[PDB]
């Protein structure tokens, strides 16, 4: 399911806010401005209940997931919560062995070669590259020939100025956070607009 | 390998869509003076063009085996007479039954503490990879607190760069599709001018 | 205690040597120059000699480490001789516990996420991030986000150049190897001078 939304949509933004009231603000911004991939990551204060609180963007279309989820504990209350997806900034064979009791996607973040390989032998082939900023679309395309079933979500310091490159590296979608999520809501649903219709543009 | 690495200075990777293709460019790169040939198990059955190739190491070719990433593969490599195995990772599994079997692996490393893993599995002769993304600044860096281990980079080494990688202090290293990519032909050519600009530094 | 001592102090003196006369060369350079954090990295020939031999500047105010710490009888020697704190280049399991158990501070170096979330939990919230010359500002930029509460101390390459950015990047302090400690006793007490200066001023 979550493959082919990731493939359709081809960005994530990864919402940060230092409350929930901001949270729901932005998530519901981006979603007006076209972004339908939300992920509320769990630097957000209760950020379990503001998915909860989001269920009625999920009606809209919108797919809630979850970030910055760094123990089983948060996961739990994340999917109990009504997360559609979980991301984390590492690989933790934890969290995926728990995603897949549940049967919800998770995709773990890697940074190497050899992070990549232990998340691809738990069965993950959709892998967050992050800091995606640092490693930059050579390693997406280094990774290519090693590993050509292996599809990219780059995130960290991606912006309107360097998304098309990333794509052009062969990128399956991005996350993008500061760049889109900081502002005043009309701000942020501008920002989405831009994001998508660069993204619709290389 | 560490002497027939320090000796050749260059290892072809060599990826492929065929056995025949793979077979063809691992014969334009010996005639062009390439001695060290890796098998990269993206190759279709690069298992039967390791066999194939097995005549070569009569020349004095050394045929390897990379992108090495399970034991099964690890064992069919050798089993077709694999004479090294490289990874793009740091692979436990692989260094134990490389280790029993006798067989050199180079694991690939990109941090410090992947570096000092691989060190306490008994490496000391590592592939750096991806190279492009860490360059020879990565190279520069480990010798203040690792004097001891010597790099073989892989990803991007090309005509330009080459000499720079052996300015950080690289003890060999593998080149992939600036080296073989191309008609056989094309791939001849290119090996005869990197052994002369790596002779050339 | 150290993280208040980073935070008043900003940079350690990252000491390799070929001898133990010129690391003590350079240790009294860099402590005249105004650097008050001296790490002795094992690649110095009897570098536990160097520490101990050191001591009478702490009686100076001179806070004395080791680094290139990479097993635990290293380690055991490093404290046994005086030092203060230990770092090493990577993130090793044995010498975190080891130190825990000593009550030694100890900061493992960090190049991606996992290893940071890995050390993050081992306890530390200080982390060297090495090397940082290849993953640079914009990794400790990165990190922000996802893990607010780490505090970066980088090594590899800070120079007088950009010094200034690693600090406006977010970083507790810095360990500078080269570009301080290279060059006669008294070109290494200037550049001394002039780090202590230029990390005043930003």
């Amino acid at each position: 399911k979550m493959e082919e939304l990731f493939k359709k949509h081809k960005i994530v933004a990864v919402l940060r806010a230092n409350s929930v009231e901001e949270a729901k603000e932005k998530a519901l911004a981006v979603f007006e401005g076209g972004v339908h991939l939300i992920e509320i990551t769990f630097t957000v204060p209760d950020a379990d209940t503001v998915i909860k609180e989001l269920s009625f963007l999920k009606e809209k279309g919108a797919i809630i997931g979850a970030g910055t989820v760094t123990s089983v504990e948060q996961c739990r209350k994340a999917v109990e919560s009504g997360a559609e997806f979980i991301v984390s900034p590492h690989l933790d064979e934890e969290i995926s062995q728990f995603c897949k009791e549940k049967g919800v996607f998770y995709m773990p973040g890697v940074m190497t070669p050899t992070e990549l390989v232990k998340a691809m032998k738990l069965g993950h082939t959709i892998l967050k590259l992050f800091p995606g900023e640092v490693v930059g679309p050579q390693f997406v395309k280094a990774m290519k020939g090693p590993f050509p079933n292996v599809k990219f979500v780059p995130t960290g310091g991606v912006n309107l100025d360097n998304v098309c490159e990333w794509f052009k590296a062969g990128v399956l979608a991005v996350g993008v956070g500061s760049a889109l999520v900081k502002g005043t809501p009309d701000e942020v649903r501008e920002k989405a607009k831009a994001f998508v219709e660069k993204i619709r543009g290389c």
